[PDB]
């Protein structure tokens, strides 16, 4: 995250964060909790990762450096990429994890609502981005889970300023028209979160953008809602 601020314990217990094994231990991406054996994260977070076994999903973490030999992770049983995947730019940028293990669900591992039927239309405008990507290019993943406002911007106005990309209903876009507060490397998989009655529902999943808190170049989310009927099969 570019211009955000430290978490505290507790503040976002949704959120996970996905380590590869190989051929080192490291955060590959984020992830959010959305059932009991469930994580929603990016289809391209899976590219160098040779199969499901090599990964651990790590929940209640606020700082990397608490990981340890003997935390306690879930296993994944399985990756299931969205069909018509191909890179992130081109759209489709989701996956499911089905862990092997259910969650008891605790103050510091919790659910976040998919976005609700009836809600289609509604109006989001207290959405937050977080994880422990890079604070600029060139950077390195960071220790603390870091947190952003950022408005959403319409799709109309994203594709003005992506005019070599499709942007597509599919997506959603957000980002200050200045830039200085963004997503970027290594926040990847993570939720757009965005309250709406006193509920958190998981709006967008961080996909790419043009460098990171660059002017006039907002990030392009996943559009969860529509892949509401994907998530509900891969799961029941
Ligand atoms: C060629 C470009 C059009 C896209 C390209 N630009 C990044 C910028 C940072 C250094 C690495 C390359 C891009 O995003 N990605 C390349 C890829 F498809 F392999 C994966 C994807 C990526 O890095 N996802 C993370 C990300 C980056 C910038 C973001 C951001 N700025 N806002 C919200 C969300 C943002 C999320």
């Amino acid at each position: 995250i570019v211009g955000g601020t430290a978490s505290v314990r507790g503040e976002w217990p949704w959120q996970v964060t996905l380590h590869t094994t190989s051929p080192t231990q490291r955060h590959l991406c984020g992830g959010s909790i959305i059932g009991n054996q469930w994580i929603l994260t990016a289809a391209h977070c899976f590219y160098g990762v040779e199969s499901p076994k090599i990964l651990r999903v790590y929940s209640g973490i606020l700082n990397q450096s608490e990981i340890k030999e003997d935390t306690s992770f879930f296993g994944v049983q399985e990756i299931i990429i969205h069909d018509q995947y191909k890179m992130a730019e081109s759209g489709y940028d989701i996956a499911l994890l089905k862990l092997e293990t259910t969650v008891n669900y605790t103050d510091s591992q919790r659910p976040i609502s998919l976005p609700s039927k009836g809600d289609r239309n509604v109006i989001y405008t207290d959405c937050w981005v977080t994880g422990w990507g890079y604070r600029k290019l060139r950077d390195k993943i960071q220790n603390t889970l870091q947190k952003a406002k950022i408005p959403l911007v319409t799709n109309e106005e994203c594709q003005k300023r992506y005019r070599g990309h499709k942007i597509t209903h599919k997506m959603i876009c957000a980002g200050y028209r200045e830039g200085g507060k963004d997503a970027c490397k290594g926040d990847s998989g993570g939720p757009l979160s965005c309250k709406h009655n006193e509920v958190w529902h998981l709006v967008g999943i961080t996909s790419w953008g043009e460098g990171c808190a660059q002017r006039e170049r907002p990030g392009v989310y996943t559009n969860v809602v529509e892949y509401v009927d994907w998530i509900l099969e891969k799961t029941q």
